[PDB]
């Protein structure tokens, strides 16, 4: 991943993600990943402000050994191209919980079954800024 | 004990590195590995509490290839062991400056002239809380 790659971070359930980060003035889409490795995701949050087809919507997915699983597309999108942005992901059993700026929550089921996240990565038109665990 | 590792950083000259976490209640001590990777280290912050023939006293060395180089040490200990500590890093071709919770701050020579640091390591007992940059 051309962005931060954070490993060996043993999250576990009840624990919290907070991620802080800078939207470029030209954004096309950003992403942030959470799993195992590049190859095992249980999280692929990717918000295309125009991109692969998609206007203003997010796109969150899982990845199970390379291969890529059905998509989940949110309409809801509080994201301007040019500002600092706060995401934060909170890891549970059977699904995921995903607070956007705006206040709307929505979850992501832990299709893996994953008891814990090793992995991180930034990607796209977004400079991280803060990493926080709790 | 290892904790995050966080590769594909880009930090240069003039930015803040800053690291929150908790140290142990037991804490016989904990590191900050920052550099190009595991065997070239720019700065190795390791706060002794007490190990390696050493009490309460922190220890900074550099490591190129492998190879770690004259050690420099402070008498300046301001970290209780069981509390929740923060420091920050920055650097010039020169040298890096630590800044530690009272205040203090003191130097260490960039021995390896790096021109931007792309690791990070935790280790010891030390649990990470937040990574911002600056
Ligand atoms: C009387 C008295 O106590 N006087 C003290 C001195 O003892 C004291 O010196 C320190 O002593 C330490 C202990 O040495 C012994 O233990 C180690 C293992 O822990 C053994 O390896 C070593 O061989 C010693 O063994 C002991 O030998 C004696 C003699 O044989 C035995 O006693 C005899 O026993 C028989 C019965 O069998 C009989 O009774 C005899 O009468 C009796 O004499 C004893 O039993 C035996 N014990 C054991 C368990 O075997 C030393 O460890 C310490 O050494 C460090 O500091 C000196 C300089 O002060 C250096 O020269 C030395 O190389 C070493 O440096 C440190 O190296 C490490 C690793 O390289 C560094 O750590 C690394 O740092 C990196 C960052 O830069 C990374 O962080 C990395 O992770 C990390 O690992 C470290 O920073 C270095 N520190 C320094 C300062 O350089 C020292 O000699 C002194 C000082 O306290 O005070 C006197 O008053």
């Amino acid at each position: 991943a051309c962005g931060l790659v954070a490993s060996n971070l043993n999250l576990k359930p009840g624990e919290c993600l907070r991620v802080r980060g800078e939207v470029a003035a030209d954004a096309k889409s950003f992403l942030l990943n959470l799993g195992k490795d590049d190859n095992n995701l249980c999280l692929h949050f990717n918000p295309r402000f125009n991109a692969h087809g998609d206007v203003n919507t997010i796109v969150c997915n899982s990845k199970d050994a390379g291969a890529w699983g059905a998509e989940q597309r949110e309409s809801a999108f509080p994201f301007q191209p040019g500002s600092v942005v706060e995401v934060c992901i909170s890891f549970n059993q059977t699904d995921l919980t995903i607070k956007l700026p705006d206040g709307y929550e929505f979850k992501f089921p832990n299709r893996l079954n994953l008891e814990a996240i090793n992995y991180l990565s930034a990607g796209g038109d977004f400079k991280i800024k803060c990493v926080a665990f709790e």
